[PDB]
């Protein structure tokens, strides 16, 4: 089948978006940054290695619940077209995909991401793995570009692996109340959650012993030292891995070991942390099983099926429009 990449994003969307990012959450009391740039080349390869930890169960545990409950998926949705809110790089992707072409129904693939690079790589290899489907690719961000998605069809919108976790409530209602608003009737929403559990397992989920999730956490200083001349001293920065009781959510802050100075060169600022002072690079807000549906509800979609792993750590929601 053809591929098609369209590139909604400016050349400097991405350097642009973190001068912002990094000018107003480096003056915010308690000082934080978006999750959204842990994932240069070395970052995202620490993910990759995050994946295959013990203690990060939800990767396997979404993937179980993918592994047995994909056939019912593509015939519940009876989707021609697999819209994904990711790099298209998972076997999860594949996992969909062979369901619907199963059923004789896999039409249509539309990966969309930040990264045309990434994009473009996808496309290439759905392209040669699977005969037949056209493959339109869409880079652009969630905040302005879901229109962007092409129409027609009946489209599966997935979004898995607990992402929609790492958006605080209010940020989270608007973009499902936006997905829901590019919708139409027939089309469906698979959504992953990770479901709140045992504090200690998941404070250890995310801090593994081996300092994996350390290393990824600390690697946003070193992305800010290159990106926009910074001095951090990363090594005089602890990961700190935090159970929000409050707002059952896990928190991951970089503490400062010690008082510390950090000039940002591209952006003129110069900011001070306090001995012992926290940082928050990411917020992951775990669920519980009635209140996913009420989201979705909230936003305008029908959630017709729920599944959890066989521990029941991790949920999987099929909601339609
Ligand atoms: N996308 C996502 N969703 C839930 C948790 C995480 C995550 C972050 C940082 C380290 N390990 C896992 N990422």
């Amino acid at each position: 089948g053809p591929v098609s990449v369209a590139n909604h994003l400016g050349e400097d969307a991405g350097h642009l978006a973190l001068r912002r990012d990094v000018y107003s959450g480096l003056q915010k009391t308690p000082k934080s940054l978006p999750p959204k740039w842990f994932y240069d080349t070395v970052g995202s390869e620490l993910f990759d290695q995050i994946t295959r930890l013990p203690e990060y169960y939800p990767t396997r545990a979404e993937a179980e619940i993918l592994r047995a409950r994909s056939a019912e998926v593509a015939s519940a949705c009876r989707a021609d077209t697999l819209v994904e809110l990711g790099s298209g790089t998972s076997e999860k992707t594949r996992m969909l995909l062979d369901a619907l072409r199963h059923r004789g129904s896999l039409r249509r693939f539309v990966p969309f991401d930040v990264d045309a690079s990434v994009l473009s790589a996808t496309a290439t290899a759905i392209q040669r793995e699977y005969s037949g489907v056209e493959i339109n690719a869409v880079c652009g961000d969630f905040e302005e570009h879901l229109t962007e998605i092409p129409r027609g069809g009946r489209r599966l919108f997935v979004f898995l692996g607990s992402t929609i976790g790492n958006l605080t409530p209010g940020p989270r209602a608007q973009f499902l109340t936006a997905l829901a608003g590019v919708m139409r009737p027939g089309d469906s929403l698979l959504l992953g959650t990770d479901l709140v559990k045992d504090a200690a397992r998941l404070v250890r989920a995310y801090d593994d012993p081996g300092g994996v999730t350390a290393q990824f956490n600390r690697n946003v200083l070193a992305v800010i030292n290159r990106e926009l001349e910074a001095d951090f001293d990363v090594d005089a920065f602890q990961h700190v891995a935090r159970w929000n009781s409050a707002e059952e959510r896990i928190e991951m802050w970089l503490r400062a070991d010690g008082r510390q100075r950090v000039r940002v060169g591209a952006l003129d600022l110069t900011v001070d942390f306090d001995a012992g002072e926290e940082m928050l690079t990411e917020v992951s807000c775990k669920f519980r099983p009635q209140a996913v549906g009420a989201e979705l509800a909230a936003a305008g979609l029908h959630r017709i099926r729920w599944w959890t792993d066989e521990a029941g750590d991790f949920g999987l929601s099929l909601a339609a429009k």
